[PDB]
């Protein structure tokens, strides 16, 4: 992502990171 997918939405299809 860039703003809505990186800063707005969370990423992690296989690897988790909180």
């Amino acid at each position: 992502g860039w703003t809505l997918n990186s800063a707005g939405y969370l990423l992690g299809p296989h690897a988790v990171g909180k």
